[PDB]
């Protein structure tokens, strides 16, 4: 199991939608197994595969300890082919990073529970009920596999200084 | 000197621009000086008059100590009829909050370093050469005076997110 590259702001291959996964092969094991020690590798909370290079509707997370029927934290989670069954009226703002937007940090408002459906690690179906940072974590990453990073939320004009901030950085 | 009522959002007081202090006589300092209480009772870094039902170029400061010829803390300073003659083309994302929409903190890009030229408490022609948090919340308080509350700067969701969870707060 390797530490993959991720892809940060602004490449395109970040606003591109991911497909869904047809068969959870060993395949799709292999690059889930990846994911993970990326994931680690890189202190994240989460990772979608689009952010390693490859738009397929798979993701993972992994949040620590630190309503009925739902979590708060939980994992190792591997979410392959994700479908919203549920999700709350009731919002909350968080403040969220990302990988693919290194250094840069902001607030985001978003519903505070959601149901989602998916295929397991095993190609298993399954649902899970989540709320405050794994609900959270949940949406980032499914934005991700839509083609939605989080500076769509923000002004154009903080949007702008948070791609500029990466740039800047990554300028060789 | 007394307290006075904060004007919060979505009141549309907030909206409207101030006009210029035409001389800084006895009764410009009674309201500085209970401008300084009302700052101190709600404990803040600054506030402008139109913050307290007064549309004049008003604004106080103090910003406690926690480039060459800039200050990063200071204060008091009683700043009317502010002018800016310089403002550095360089930004910096801070966190704010505003006695006129209260509980709700966001991000927010603005000039690091800031001089503006203003009227003291004794009408004496003044510059002040501010950085750090001095010149965040001076321009904090400039905007007000031009009619602007720092939601202006978010995105339209979390502008309506803020303004339904004060109006919430305010309900009868
Ligand atoms: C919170 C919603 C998204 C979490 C997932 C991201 C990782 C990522 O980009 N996935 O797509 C993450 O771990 N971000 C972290 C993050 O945002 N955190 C970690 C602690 C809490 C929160 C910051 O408030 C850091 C590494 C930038
Ligand atoms: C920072 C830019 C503006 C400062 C002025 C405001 C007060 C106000 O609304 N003036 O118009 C304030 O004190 N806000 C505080 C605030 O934003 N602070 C105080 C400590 C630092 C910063 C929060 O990061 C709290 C009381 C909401
Ligand atoms: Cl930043
Ligand atoms: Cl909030
Ligand atoms: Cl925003
Ligand atoms: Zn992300
Ligand atoms: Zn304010």
């Amino acid at each position: 199991m390797s530490v993959l590259s991720i892809v940060t702001v602004p490449d395109k291959r970040l606003s591109l939608c991911s497909e869904e996964v047809e068969k959870v092969d060993q395949s799709i094991r292999k690059l889930v197994d990846d994911m993970f020690e990326t994931m680690h590798a890189n202190q994240g909370l989460g990772l979608a595969a689009v952010q390693v290079g490859v738009h397929k509707r798979i993701l993972v997370m992994n949040v620590p300890e630190e309503i009925e029927g739902y979590e708060l934290y939980g994992g190792p989670y591997c979410i392959i082919n994700p479908k919203i069954v549920d999700i709350s009226q009731e919002k909350v703002k968080l403040k969220e990073g990302c990988l693919s937007v290194p250094g840069y940090f902001d607030y985001i408002v978003r519903p505070q529970r959601i149901a989602v459906q998916y295929l397991d690690y095993n190609g298993n179906e399954c649902i899970i009920k989540a709320q405050g940072w794994l609900a959270r974590c949940l949406q980032h990453e499914i934005d991700h596999l839509n083609g939605t990073v989080f500076l769509k939320y923000l002004s154009k004009f903080k949007r702008d200084f948070a791609i500029e901030k990466v740039k800047k950085k990554e300028r060789t």
